[PDB]
């Protein structure tokens, strides 16, 4: 019986065999007062404490978000869905400890993405109990306010000042800070991990000065704040708050009294109308997100990217190999997860205004022209790989390339990784190749879990893959030293060193991508 | 491996098993089949076409260096034996160029792209194509070893081709 | 020592560790050790570094060796805390009794009970902290004899004795390598065989007796101090390496083991400077040298001997590999020792 | 000054020695010594330095001479706090009157009680902490007069006369 004193009270855990061993979960521990009432859409406020014992032997609920009803039954889609009820009282965080207690161990904070409008800590491919079985770290994850909920701006105003989720991230890592010694963890070794909007948010925690003190070093997977879908400008922040207001008949004069308005609607009402905050939107939409609000972020961030305003440490991040391929089943014609979506020309060219809404028709050429050129025009699925190169190319690759160039330039260690192993169990079609979210597991261990139908090739991958994230996270180098493993060099900008990730040989390349992000960087911003 | 090292010590062979054969993993039933090839692709020409290159541009002069990975569509002999030897002479002589003979689009393109490179070597003393964006093949160095790789999809530079096979051969192989 | 010796007129910010095999092994993983890092300043090699095959043991094995001595003493459990009541039991002689059997195979460099990675004195598996570079960044001083595997050949190679001059024969030597080499594939100890026994040349008797010290030298101690002070000194601080080649005039063992293991720390602690003692006159002299290279180490970093015209150590580096030799003649400036077998031991045995 | 300059106007943070022939000789040594590494910042050495032949006594000479000087005003003693006890009790000219002859041959250059390794003020030859870098790390300015030597010889070369212009022969030379 697990019993651990915290700041805030005491709390109980539970004991977990894995791979004949034991691992300690605390599962929903809470980490802030509940936001509701007058608490919704403000800063998460101080946990006030409790005597008697909380139980951490469940996960908590998850935050309010809509969910995908795409594919009803399908496990490709679904296992994303959240998996514990809903509610607006859903401040809480896990912690998974080895047993027997570590003495002072490294910490793995993991960041869930979803787009900033959906996910929650509790997915089965974010169960942190391997990592923590075989690495003997600790891994913490946190719940935080995602959508209007969460992101909500009226700028300046702290009835709605923005960045909310942000700030419940920030106080899970404060939680961290001064209790995760009496767990056995060291506060000193901390690394904030994440896939997609929770790498965004990494890399913004980077920016923040707020966070700047409780964490030491970065993994940013599949995702980074200039990602074009990462930050809401002030100007589309007001208009989508406001057209919110009206939506829900809120519009007011007082603003304090458009938010005191809003913080009467029900849960459902709010969500409900999300989507239409906005005229156009597109599967890559995210409604409510990042803003710059003086707070949490100072300015806009491509200016402090720049400038080399951000915190000094090294960065690990990578990409996967068909990141723009999920999203395409979502909307754009002629495409399937049901069958091999052969589209045309014509299709691809309606493909671009589903993906790039507004717009110009020369930007729109622009992309087709970069993208259609082939050698040779004689294969059917040409246009298809094409539209999924421009999604994964715009949207993830180039930008999280470009990061981690400016990141470099500015004197640390980053290193990169370009993930391209397909798994044996991906229940989406193979035209849809290795897709957005399917390294999570990887990285995460599931795969050693024998028990489980992934290949031989697919445990061994897995373990090097967690033990090069378990020394970047101990010792700022993501080297695995023991199997003769190929080395990882660090990525520079000059030669642009990365490493592949496979189940055959992992390799040492230069410069992915260097002619699309050509493209998306210097020419794209300009239409 | 007692056919091909007849004369061949005992512990010569071991060694070469020992080399060849510890995977990731013991799984895959071509495992075998495959390695077999390696030892003796490696060993009668790829490490020692790599190390005359290191040798020769340890002394000054400018060596490319290209990694042949494309199967001819056309190619008789089956699928298990791969980028055989021999089978780049056709590309190299432009075979695939005559539309008539049912090679493939991509095949007529490397093709094109082969007989340029190859013909601007020996005009210009190095080999790129300068016209169609073609990725550009460094010169062959004794530190990072640059290869370009030909395929009918894209071409790349890689590094150290057979670098831990060689390492074999080259270095304890001779000793044995 | 930190809490009490300025009391005794020490400076508790001027400490050296100083160790001599299992000793300097000691030391090594003080080097890596977080409980160490502000115990001390810096830090001496002798014959022995973590990296040692013998010096850390699994925690396989570890388990193993602590089940297999519960039973010994009959006090297998099903509690663990049960079986270490029980062992707290025991009179001391009857554990030192079946500490020699905790093991099937075992040789004359057994270490049955080691350091452990325990995730308190040791986190990791220390070769990862050591390419990794993560220990107390100081100046270290590493050496190693001149025949250091010779002491373990009369403990159960067949053929060596040190009363007689043990020229073995070539079955003997393999059979050597059965008593060094447990288990230790065939291969394994064919390339062995192969890496140490072709000459130049197949004429000289001690051919054989001479090669099997080697196997035990290079693999046991100088390869694993070599790569110790490389992989140390490539994360930025000054190493220096020695090479130490006297053989006392004193030894008791006979002239074929050479400068063997241990045989250095007479001159280290400075026996030799009392002349009442029968060390030659070129003793006392490299004594007083070594005395006070070791005495600029600990309160410089540097260990020159500065008046009295000497040859300059220079710092090892991975690159040049350079190490001074020490014996009663010249000392000299060499490079790269052991070369050839290091690559041997370091690069391919890890393998087989 | 460290304590009570600042009252006077001065600033303890910027504290320069300077000092000539022994002068000189002392800074450099205060720039060895531990004791003063953080009383000034920095030094100046004017004809004069602690390696200079006549700036430090060894030990052996030292208790030789410590003892000579005992023997010479009866004070030679077999406890050594006894031997300094009487010594304290001679009169200033006594002492004063006995140090030219401490020591047997002496010079011009005669320095018969100077520094020593003592332990305290200074901790190892300081030829050694030199070469070894162990002295304090801040700027140095030193020089020396273009004809320091001349002033040494009219006390007692034959030949010098500060009252003639002292054309000596190769045979005073030799016995200078
Ligand atoms: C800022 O918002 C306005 C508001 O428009 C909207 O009203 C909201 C409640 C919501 O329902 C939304 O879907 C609806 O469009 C946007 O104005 C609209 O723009 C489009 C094309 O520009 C027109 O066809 C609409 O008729 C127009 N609506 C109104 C009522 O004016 C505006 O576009 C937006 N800014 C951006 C850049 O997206
Ligand atoms: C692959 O499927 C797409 C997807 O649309 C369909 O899913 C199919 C399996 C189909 O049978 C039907 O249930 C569903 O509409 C097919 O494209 C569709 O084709 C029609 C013309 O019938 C369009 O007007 C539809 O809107 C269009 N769907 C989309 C997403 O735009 C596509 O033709 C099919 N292609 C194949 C088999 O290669
Ligand atoms: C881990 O220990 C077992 C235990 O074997 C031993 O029992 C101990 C009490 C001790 O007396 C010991 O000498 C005895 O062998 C080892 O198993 C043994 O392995 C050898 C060869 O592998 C066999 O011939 C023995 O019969 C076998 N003994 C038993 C009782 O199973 C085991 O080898 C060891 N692990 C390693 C890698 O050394
Ligand atoms: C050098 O001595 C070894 C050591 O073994 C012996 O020590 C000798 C001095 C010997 O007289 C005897 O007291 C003791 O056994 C000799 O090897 C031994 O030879 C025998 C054959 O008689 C083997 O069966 C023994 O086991 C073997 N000993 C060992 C250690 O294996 C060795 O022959 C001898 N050689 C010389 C004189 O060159
Ligand atoms: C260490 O001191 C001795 C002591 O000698 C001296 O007695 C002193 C009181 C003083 O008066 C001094 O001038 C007198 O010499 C030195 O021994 C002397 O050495 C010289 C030549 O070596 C001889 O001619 C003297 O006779 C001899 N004197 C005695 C009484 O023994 C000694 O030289 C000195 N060490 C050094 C290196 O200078
Ligand atoms: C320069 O003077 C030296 C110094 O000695 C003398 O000082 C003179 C001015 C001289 O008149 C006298 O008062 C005093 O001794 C002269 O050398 C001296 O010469 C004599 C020979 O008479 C030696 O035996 C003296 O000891 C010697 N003195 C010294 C210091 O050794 C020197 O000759 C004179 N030379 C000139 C004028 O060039
Ligand atoms: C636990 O270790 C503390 C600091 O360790 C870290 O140093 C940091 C700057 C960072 O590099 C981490 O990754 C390092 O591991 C130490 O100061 C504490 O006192 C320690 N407490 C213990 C051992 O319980
Ligand atoms: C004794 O010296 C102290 C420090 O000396 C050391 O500086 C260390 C960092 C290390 O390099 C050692 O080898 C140096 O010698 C000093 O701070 C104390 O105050 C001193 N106390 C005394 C003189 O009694
Ligand atoms: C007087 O100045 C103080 C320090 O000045 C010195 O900085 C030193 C490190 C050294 O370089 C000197 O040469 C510099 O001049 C300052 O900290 C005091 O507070 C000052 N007090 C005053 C102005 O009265
Ligand atoms: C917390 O859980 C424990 C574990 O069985 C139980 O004993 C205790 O009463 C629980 N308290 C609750 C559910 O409030
Ligand atoms: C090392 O490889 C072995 C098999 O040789 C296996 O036990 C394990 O997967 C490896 N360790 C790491 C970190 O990959
Ligand atoms: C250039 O590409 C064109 C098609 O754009 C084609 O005519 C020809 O194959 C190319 N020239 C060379 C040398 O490859
Ligand atoms: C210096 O050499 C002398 C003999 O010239 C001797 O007194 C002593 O052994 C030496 N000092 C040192 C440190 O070796
Ligand atoms: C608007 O009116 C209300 C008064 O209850 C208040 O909450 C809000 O701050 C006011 N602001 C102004 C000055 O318009
Ligand atoms: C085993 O039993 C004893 C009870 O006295 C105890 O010392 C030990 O911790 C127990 N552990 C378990 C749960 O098996
Ligand atoms: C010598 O005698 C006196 C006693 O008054 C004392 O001052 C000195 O320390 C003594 N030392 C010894 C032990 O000879
Ligand atoms: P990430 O959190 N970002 C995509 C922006 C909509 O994953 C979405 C599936
Ligand atoms: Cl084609
Ligand atoms: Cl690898
Ligand atoms: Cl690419
Ligand atoms: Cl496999
Ligand atoms: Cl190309
Ligand atoms: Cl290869
Ligand atoms: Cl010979
Ligand atoms: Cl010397
Ligand atoms: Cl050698
Ligand atoms: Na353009
Ligand atoms: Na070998």
């Amino acid at each position: 019986d697990i019993i651990i004193a915290t700041k805030n009270g005491k709390v109980r855990g539970m004991q977990l065999t894995v791979f004949g061993g034991t691992v300690t979960a605390f599962l929903g521990i809470p980490y802030a007062q509940p936001p509701l009432g007058r608490l919704r859409f403000k800063k998460p406020q101080s946990l006030t404490k409790w005597s008697d014992i909380w139980n951490a032997t469940k996960y908590a609920n998850s935050c309010c978000q809509n969910i995908d009803q795409s594919f009803p039954g399908f496990h490709g889609s679904e296992m994303w869905n959240p998996n514990t009820d809903l509610s607006e009282d859903c401040l809480y965080l896990n912690v998974w400890i080895p047993a027997p207690k570590p003495k002072n161990a490294t910490v793995l904070i993991w960041i869930y993405g979803g787009g900033f409008q959906t996910g929650t800590s509790s997915l089965h491919v974010y169960d942190g109990k391997f990592l923590a079985r075989v690495e003997r770290v600790i891994v913490v994850s946190m719940n935080y306010r995602v959508g209007a909920l969460g992101f909500l701006a009226l700028p300046g105003n702290p009835e709605a000042p923005g960045n909310m989720g942000l700030f419940d991230q920030q106080l899970a890592l404060q939680w961290v800070q001064k209790n995760i010694a009496a767990f056995g963890g060291n506060p000193k070794s901390v690394t904030l991990f994440g896939e997609s909007a929770g790498a965004a948010s990494v890399s913004l925690h980077l920016l923040s000065p707020g966070s700047h003190s409780l964490f030491t070093r970065a993994i940013l997977q599949s995702g980074s704040f200039n990602a074009p879908w990462a930050v809401t400008s002030l100007y589309e922040a007001r208009n989508r708050t406001l057209n919110l207001a009206k939506l829900t008949g809120c519009s007011r004069e007082n603003e304090t009294e458009i938010i005191k308005c809003l913080r009467n609607k029900d849960p459902q009402e709010i969500l409900l109308n999300e989507a239409f905050v906005v005229p156009y939107g597109t599967p890559l939409s995210v409604n409510f997100g990042p803003t710059v609000d003086g707070d949490f972020l100072t300015d806009m961030p491509d200016i402090l990217l720049e400038l080399g305003q951000f915190k000094k440490t090294q960065i690990l991040v990578g990409v996967n190999k068909d990141e723009g391929t999920a999203f395409l089943v979502y909307g754009a014609p002629g495409f399937s997860k049901d069958n091999n979506s052969i589209i045309t020309r014509k299709e691809f060219q309606e493909g671009l205004k589903i993906f790039f809404p507004g717009v110009s028709e020369f930007g729109k050429e622009s992309i087709l022209f970069h993208y259609t050129d082939w050698v040779d025009d004689q294969r059917p699925e040409n246009y298809r790989e094409a539209l999924g190169d421009v999604v994964g190319d715009y949207n993830f690759i180039c930008p999280a390339l470009e990061f981690t160039k400016k990141f470099s330039e500015w004197g640390n260690n980053a290193f990169f990784y370009y993930f391209e192993h397909r798994s044996s169990k991906l229940p989406w079609p193979e035209w849809m190749g290795v897709m957005h979210g399917y390294e999570i597991e990887f990285v995460f261990g599931l795969p050693l879990e024998r028990r489980d139908q992934y290949t031989k090739a697919e445990e061994i991958l897995s373990r090097s893959i967690v033990k090069r994230w378990a020394n970047f996270a101990k010792y700022g180098n993501p080297q695995e030293t023991q199997n003769n493993s190929t080395s990882w060099p660090v990525f520079k900008s000059t030669e642009q060193k990365y490493l592949t990730l496979n189940t055959e040989s992992t390799r040492i390349m230069t410069k992915l991508r260097a002619q699309q992000c050509r493209f998306w960087t210097s020419f794209f911003p300009k239409v």
